[PDB]
């Protein structure tokens, strides 16, 4: 309770800077659903669309293993070395254009924008083939702890009233770690449709099964160390387009006193439920949040760009490049009279990312408080360092050899269990290794010299 | 480090605590209790309670709390950084007010096990028929007592044991008995002098004792055991008064459990061939009450006590329990069902049984600090780890990193309410127990003279700084 | 000036009768109930 | 939403279109304990 402090207290900034970056990250897949062999469970094609979230995990090699041209400026005994993340870039090369999605059976009654007469009576399975554009969105997330999202969901109801089939399930606010492949809000709010929508037709395919989630800046920034994210930006916009009705049995009737009873055609109340049609707006080159350098100095949390456990996170999501190229192949190239039966149609989708990271080098002294203070913060960090000991045991062991010799000494060795390192190994998501790519000079790189240019002091050899 | 170890120096509180220079008062005025002496009334079909069973024979627990020592206001605090020093209230003095007139109650049972009256007997006894039990009441032992401390009270009572299996389990055998120590709960029956035990289990007849004590278990506090606390934190003070005397001489009526060996007498004949019940039991009687018998209504002053605790309330927490036999008189009244007829009808009037109760709490308190070092604090840890929690010690170690804390969002939600309707985190270790509560945390006053009691506190030690109105001579 | 602005303000302070003496000096606090029987403490209205 | 025969609400009516009032109490600072309070007299003055 003695109240965490600003990391810039104990950390010390060094004089050295480095860079590394991937070649690039591109993608191909199908936007609507993943492709798999029909009998098999193995995927023929992975499901890919820009609407999918993207997570980026980036390891660094432990700098305390990395020999410096002069290593003398610190003592490897009393201290360590930790990377600091000064500045970040996100490359995007695709030509900018908007994708789209729909569903062949969509729950709908009729058009509510203009009606010259009262509608008809609900039949059976009036669902239609209709599509829409999702909200435009751009955001960026950077920190050493995984991004924390949230969503609506079904919780356990009170046990008082017996739930009849078709009753309203209660709703729940649920945090979770953000997983790659998950879907942006469509303007339908973060929840599980699969659970709370039995109809399965209430939304276009892409989001139907999955659970759309959304970042909660509060609880995220609520972290005492800020290590979830120390920085971010966001842009999004939407406007209304169409006005529809749910088609189906009314769950709850409107109290009559809110209206006047009709008769004839007006005797039956039309479906009360409306849902909007969300519509993306004109995209611009201006509001692009990418392909521009960032410069971190301050972060809302006390963590200042410190990446613990050689570990650094990037979460990036954009719809701008969502364009879906359509292609067609011919089963028969002979006939000159065209037939729609002649061509199969396919959908594949591109994605393009790029990463370039500045880094600053940093040392930590020690004392007990610090040791404690870290060990308080996250003790697993000291594990990957060499401080914490932990005396070794062992007295005696009986080897009896040899065992396959089948005169029976007891059955044997049971101790694999700890290659396990990543606690989040349950969480699958996109992976990249930079460990090989460091270099000691910004000058040779496009991005870096800006770092120079910004802070000035162009130091280069003579020619 | 130094000193929460191995040794036995058995720290005495008053060294590490420092006494502040400032004091306070707070309190409620009063309370009530009414009810039926003999039995409670609940809706016969339902479990909901219409009227309880209430008597002075009910011990009354009292537990109150004061807020954070580090959130509450002082005219002069300069002496501390609350991070350098934790703080605690201190209990200097207490007052038990009792406001009702004084008079004796009574209780009894419509079927009571009795043979006959051998206080004076001119003839040998008779044969017992079917259910000779009688309707009789008795005056309970005159008593007052007081219990106050930071830890809940502990009584003791007898209970039926678990006999080693050698001899048979045969019915009619004498059940085993063993001593039982337990926490004292409110509403428990005060022992009449028949012993602290379970009449329900140990007496199968159920007619042996009056209704009030028929079902429940009477207990009595063990000072020895309690004062045996080497902290003393159970209770740091007490006094008691009790008196009783004999009234009548009775006998049990029933099968003889264990007969008298004939060698103890000479064999009779006729009626004297038979043997009357050897089992005598007295009629206990409360005595005269005096205006002196009140031990209440007078300010108590406690400076040094048997334990190491000197009036320190840990976990912001304080306990009180009191017993009054002097107001035991129950008020009785009738309801006429037929309001018309002018001729008396026994059926016309439905009698009722109620009782008054009234209390007072006027509490002095003192303020105290703790120089914060695991040099001590760990001894507190060592002493009791519950105070590790609400207190944050300004730290866990001197570096004191936070908990990577738990802050939850529950405050209002979606009609789910297992985000708690049920109990919250932490606990009351006593939560399973049942007993009284009041919040006094609004009753403080930064000035003493406002109240009747405090000036006695003043006039007790006097006044150094004496409030001046610049009224009168200049 | 304050009493002009809103007089009810002085009430909630220790403040409330003209240069410094104190008190609203009729009798103050009362509680009649413990357990469910008869007229509850809320048979009278809430004064404040 | 309310039970059809009853007058008691099953679900509260809520939408963003509803206005939202927020009342926020503070405890009287003149009961509070600042790490140093001596900078004032609780007699002649108060704190707000």
């Amino acid at each position: 309770v003695s109240k965490v402090v600003s990391t810039d207290e104990y950390v010390a900034r060094t004089n050295i800077y480095y860079h590394a970056g991937t070649s690039r990250l591109l993608a191909v897949g199908h936007p609507y659903f993943p492709i798999k062999k029909p009998n098999n469970n193995k995927i023929l094609v992975p499901k890919v669309s820009g609407l999918q979230y993207r997570v980026f995990r980036i390891h660094l090699p432990d700098p305390n293993k990395f020999g410096f041209p002069d290593t003398s400026f610190y003592n490897p005994d009393t201290q360590r070395l930790v990377w600091a993340c000064v500045g970040v870039e996100v490359g995007r090369g695709q030509p900018l254009g908007v994708g789209i999605s729909g569903h062949p059976l969509l729950n709908k009654l009729d058009d509510t924008e203009n009606a010259s007469a009262y509608a008809a009576n609900a039949g059976v399975d009036n669902r239609e083939c209709i599509s829409m554009d999702y909200k435009q969105t751009q955001l960026c997330l950077i920190g050493c702890k995984p991004p924390i999202g949230e969503h609506w969901g079904k919780g356990s109801p009170c046990t008082n009233v017996a739930v009849n089939p078709g009753d309203c399930p209660p709703l729940e606010l649920i945090n979770t770690v953000i997983q790659d492949g998950d879907m942006v809000d469509t303007g339908f709010g973060a929840m599980d449709f699969t659970t709370l929508q039995a109809n399965k037709s209430e939304v276009p395919l892409d989001i139907c099964t999955s659970i759309c989630k959304y970042p909660d800046y509060i609880k995220m920034v609520s972290e005492p160390y800020g290590d979830s994210l120390f920085f971010y930006l966001r842009r999004e916009q939407m406007f209304v387009r169409h006005l529809f009705n749910r088609a189906g049995a009314v769950g709850e009737n409107v109290p009559d006193d809110l209206y006047i009873k009709g008769s004839g055609s007006t005797a039956n109340l039309a479906s009360s439920n409306y849902f909007p049609t969300p519509s993306g707006s004109m995209v611009t080159s201006d509001a692009q949040i990418f392909n521009k350098p960032y410069w971190l100095q301050r972060a809302q949390g006390h963590n200042n760009g410190i990446c613990w456990g050689n570990q650094l996170f990037v979460t990036v999501v954009d719809t701008t490049r969502s364009t879906n190229m359509s292609l067609c192949a011919a089963i028969s190239t002979s006939e000159t009279t065209y037939k729609n039966t002649n061509f199969k149609e396919y959908l594949r989708h591109g994605e393009e990312y790029d990463l370039q990271f500045i880094f600053q080098l940093c040392k930590i002294t020690l004392t007990a408080d610090v040791m404690t203070y870290i060990h308080s913060m996250n003790s697993t960090i000291l594990e990957d360092w060499n401080f914490g000991l932990q005396p070794p045991p062992g007295g005696t062991l009986e080897d009896t050899y040899r065992f396959v010799t089948s005169q029976a000494i007891a059955c044997q060795k049971h101790t694999p269990p700890a290659p396990k390192e990543d606690p989040l190994k349950k969480y699958t998501f996109w992976e990249v290794n930079l460990k090989e790519k460091f270099s000691a000079d910004l000058d040779q790189f496009p991005l870096g010299r800006k770092f120079l240019l910004q802070a000035g002091l162009k130091a280069k050899p003579k020619f």
